[PDB]
């Protein structure tokens, strides 16, 4: 689901693509801590 077609404001079919503990809770030193 990398990109998906959704119509623009003028004409379409542009096709686009698709918080530091957002960053942190994947780090592995929280899973090791």
């Amino acid at each position: 689901t990398t990109q998906m077609f959704h119509e623009d404001a003028a004409g379409g079919w542009q096709l686009v693509a698709v918080a530091c503990l957002q960053k942190m809770m994947r780090s592995s030193v929280f899973h090791m801590f």
